[PDB]
């Protein structure tokens, strides 16, 4: 990076300006998961980019997953799973584990990484200050809607209290657990929770970190990779994508139809992917806009 | 409670007034542990008293322990302990468990209990917003000061940021983990952390919930139970008490010599012990004052 | 009160919590008169309950009468009364006396009693800061509407300026005099003024202290005493009650139809009646709600 | 006033500017009494000048007396006086009358007069919000210090709370009664109370309205009238003035030695004397400055 | 001014009060030009009256012209003019001169004059903080609408940012230059810009200083001078007035139809004309009101 | 810039982070002159970097010169110069020109350039709101201190009012003219004014744009170019540098001895020199620190 001439270093920074202007004072919700969460270089870069946004006057909000870590802890505790379709049933016991891992392990690692740069990160769940509630959700296996326990969707969000937190200069790191109307805590899918938080907060962008270059229309045709697409036609392509990018795509449509100006599916295996997606035009991701 | 005449119900409430006046707008730090944490009626009463304080314009701050729950989780995970003296060595592995249990299990239960009354509780540790730091602590076994791993005392406290949280009408529920100056998270004894938080916040009172009637000078002489004592003579009685009330007593002296007007050791096995200690003169506890 | 066990003292305080939650941060307007104003123990208790509300974060507003004290001062000054029906005509001279007694004697006693607990009470009339205006009122004697001088109803209220006063932590003590649109000060009935203030301020409750157990439907049948009634049927019972509880009942209907969630007619001869009505379920009063 | 040319009307207003600049945003305490209080044209002019100051962004504070009105009310009530020296003894009964007349009659008239111009005036005494306290004072008759009942000097003043009131755009009208440390209300001499309020509030000027042209050094020599004098030499002239201007002079010295930049003894028999003293150089009054 | 009795000095100041009340806390926009700008006594008086308004809590906003000064500078620089009709074409070169003279000479003189009284004046143009924009304007010569270069009308105004400036206690002195939507700065007629600023700011009055006694209906008939007129009939008299008072009249109609309660054409050759127009009833000007 | 790989674009932006953290919420004063002011590409880049800083939450303050533009305007106006030493005497006439050019031409161009990015720039001089004063300065020619007219140094600065302006999100663009204590406006050297503003505002950095690579100790030895130097030894090198970098060096010493953490002499001929100096380590400039 030292053999690179100085006048091109200048140019790269100057080309950030249109996006610094767009994002200044705005909320950006980031779904964090995948390899961006498991490799130590990626992780550290992610935390530094969160500090970057904050030290530009941008208001990042982090929503994290943790599927594989929950599973490993269940196996360590010898908790036998029940499975309907390909879904583990979330008993009261599985939820206690899920909450303890998400909030007391996975969330903690990110908060500490970010806080290496300053007193920025703060961890929360829907339980704290009743920041958001959940509604129990069913799944459809082999055509029939079925109960798989204490798993929900975000119901309502405390928009005011959450925007207080970010105006104080803090970076919320959200673990997706929240209680229903009777106080019963549910585990929420991180991808959908992020889209819901983004719409409730009036975010300027939603970013989804995933382990992909971007959205392929006809995977695996390499020339099917797309850089921008509207919600109308993306909704039509939904039943034709692999099972893994379904929830990431649904989040994007749900957020952009909710009024979030754009959602982005970006490559979490790229170091500093947030910086490249937000402050350069050389992004590999896929941008979703309404239409 | 219905056969009790109405004019004595009036008198009991009216006698709360001198203490409502003393505590209005003030911080009260409460160490929560023991049976007040394990029995479901006690627990529920505790959470309701926290809501009580808040709905009087008092600012409670809860610091909780969780020793036995950490141990049970270590045994469930098959994590073999190392012991110097009677102290488990806190390896990096034991800390991850301690943090996950304290913050992702024990803290969560209290937050949800309190939040049944309103959007009040919020959980935090020293890691969040760098609210407090830790300094690694040694112990003295058989006369020699020895390392027992990632266990510390509270070093510095972010007084301003924490008092912001309570002025917003929130009830912090603190899990005693905090990073040292190099970002390495340590587990802090809950009793001492509570005394440190109380002095840093300028609390009007520190309350220590324990499984005792109060401080006995010559346990087990029933007529040795004391209701008030000064720090000077309490410091002299310290080497003569059973090992369990040592840390609770040290917390009280350290807090009251730090300027907290009074610390109280009260009976956590009594339903609504906080209400009786703060709003009545029939408290069984022991009050510590400077002298 | 000392022979009463401690665990029932706890229970009485804990049962206040649902009402502390309901009233926290809310305005409660209290009409003060009758024996609660003339007996020194009752008075002192009343003032202490006003301090109680304030030291819970509740915002009391006191409206007081003083009929008998005006009369005694008129007799002391040798001011001969004119009477139409059973109404003294309020000449300019009678008003000067009424204002001087209400604001410079009766209001002063309450302010000083309350202020024994802190710098809380502040006395005012509609004249100060133009806080409310009056409209001259007629009475109907023997079927004909007749002028009885400078006696009015509350016309408009300065809601903003009055709610400033209470947010400053002050307890307004209102003497019911106010000028009309031409600057001419009138004396307003205290019961009706209290209902008007309560509706203008968005009070959560209106309390009317009177010298009765509660509203009897068929006085004197002891089994006609009612604990709750709606405005629709209370309006039907109005022409059938003794002349003294008419104005207290009209105040309640007018306030609750104005949107005040409930008005209460409570026994001012009971020490700490405000505490028992607001923080216990053993109230003897009568609650009025809309319907 | 119509035959007066327009370009001299311009000049008179333009010459106000140096004093508008000096007084803008500043407190001016005005002792109001004498004929400025009893004649209806003077009174009305006084109230209009208070509105003038307020509508310039000046913060007037009015302190009023009422000696003769108290006396007339005592005679009307048949209250026999006790006299030591030339001082009526202020029994508990005399005080109730004094307070009722000052606050419920004399203060009310001024508040209503001022409020004809806007919602400006608000009446208060030391009792309200504990705005100031009193200390019982003795008098010296025939060489010996003697008790004359519930008469005091201003002890402490709630500077913060009072300056809140004026920043809200209100004009306090103070009746000089205040409680001592035991809650016992005393009557304070209005002239001295005004000097105390002026020093506690950091007033820019104290104005004393009196029934005189100004301070005569050798009354009645017409050529002894002075327009400015320092505190050092005014203190020397004190034992040589008629009994009536003693308290007005003592107020001025006490205020100006307290740091009030200047005190002024002005002719209350002159219509709009406040306007002429503050906004013109043709004042007849006497200015006191430190030296 | 010294031979004038003191009690009439009082009366002149007291008669200001109804207008101090009307204007307190309100915006007053003043178009400044003509002889009030060129004679040193008039100028100094003008600046002192601006300080007067400010030291009454009134918020003046000054808009200035400078036609003749631009012309003299063009002649000094040897810049040959192009003329269509009687209009100089404003080339890019003429604008640079116009802006440099208006903002860097004429505006500076006024700011310094006002600032002799305090830190009040601040100079601005539409360019600063994008406070207002311009739209290019045509003129009609001999019946045809024609381009005369970079001359415009005020397009949009930043009402919020400008009212911030005055709430800070500052007196804006506006030079009428502003950029169009493409960033191209235009010169705006000062009379029309003042009417636009007055309507955008919700001014209570617009004052137009001119070199006339007032509006004559049938100039030169001396008995045709009018003191008040409504917009409806003033619009009918527009095509019948001399070319010089056309733009001043159009400003008044445009402002008063925009909701400004009244616009005034006053004699700038009168020392302290602003003081006489605003604070006396002996104004020579012409008041415009809607109708 | 497109053939450059994306992962190095990421790295260049990520390496900005330590300096975004250092500068966030801080004042940076920038002296703007030289070729950075005359070439249209440099100029545009400069204005974009000012918008960059602002859209990072940094508070830039621009101080500009304009020596050559004043000279050209004097020659255009045929104003014959008087010269003592190599200094033009600043007569009242020369100052009017200097002020008109600096504030009404040179300042305007920068404000409009910056404002192409948003409503950021606002132009001011010491005259506006009395933001800073000047003290007349002498020069020493051939050994003797001599008067060269209305040329000064910055005397006092209104730190509070200026920091208000930047907290509002504005970018002040300062033209260095200010009045002395008698209201007489002087022209101040831009380099020294910038150092004075930087110390008065508590700036984190002072940047001096010049037409040089950096400070050469032994110009022209290419290997004498320095990247960092302390004030102690820089003060010793002062009498040994070419006449042009003297004032730039004096500014740096005066600012850094005034407590500004570092001053920087950077190459204004480099496009985006501000971005490279502040956000990269490949700066060519010279950093001055205390020592
Ligand atoms: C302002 O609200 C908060 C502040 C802090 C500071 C540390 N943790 C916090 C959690 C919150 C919460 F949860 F209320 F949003
Ligand atoms: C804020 O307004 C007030 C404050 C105080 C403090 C003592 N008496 C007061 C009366 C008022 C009033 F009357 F404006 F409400
Ligand atoms: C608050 O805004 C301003 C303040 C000051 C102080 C001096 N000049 C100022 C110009 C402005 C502006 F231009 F933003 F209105």
């Amino acid at each position: 990076i030292e053999a690179l001439p100085t006048h091109i270093k200048a140019q790269v920074l100057a080309e950030a300006l249109p996006w610094l202007k767009q994002l200044h004072g705005k909320v950006v919700v980031v779904k964090y998961g995948g390899n961006a969460m498991t490799d130590d270089t990626l992780r550290r870069a992610f935390a530094a980019d969160m500090a970057f946004l904050r030290n530009c006057g941008i208001h990042p909000v982090v929503v994290h997953g943790g599927g594989p870590q929950i599973t490993a802890m269940l196996r360590r505790l010898g908790i036998e799973g029940d499975f309907k379709g390909g879904f583990r049933v979330t008993t009261p016991e599985v939820l206690d584990v899920a909450r303890m891992v998400l909030f007391g392990q996975v969330g903690r690692e990110l908060v500490n990484l970010i806080n290496a740069h300053g007193p920025y990160a703060v961890g929360i769940t829907g339980e704290d200050a009743q920041l958001f509630t959940a509604v129990r959700r069913s799944v459809t296996v082999d055509g029939v809607a079925t109960d798989i326990g204490l798993v929900g969707d975000v119901d309502q969000v405390n928009t005011a209290a959450m925007l207080d937190l970010v105006a104080a200069g803090r970076i919320p790191v959200v673990s997706t657990l929240a209680p229903d109307a009777d106080g019963v805590v549910h585990n929420i899918n991180a991808d959908t929770a992020a889209a819901a938080v983004a719409e409730a907060l009036g975010a300027e962008k939603l970013l989804m970190l995933t382990d992909i270059d971007g959205l392929y229309t006809r995977w695996p045709d390499r020339d099917s990779l797309v850089s921008e697409i509207d919600t109308g036609t993306l909704a039509q392509l939904l039943p034709t994508l692999e099972s893994g990018m379904v929830p990431k795509v649904e989040a994007c449509l749900r957020a952009v139809i909710g009024g979030v100006p754009s959602a982005h599916i970006i490559d979490g295996r790229v170091t500093h992917c947030v910086l490249v997606e937000l402050f350069t035009d050389a992004g590999t991701g896929t941008k979703v806009v309404r239409g």
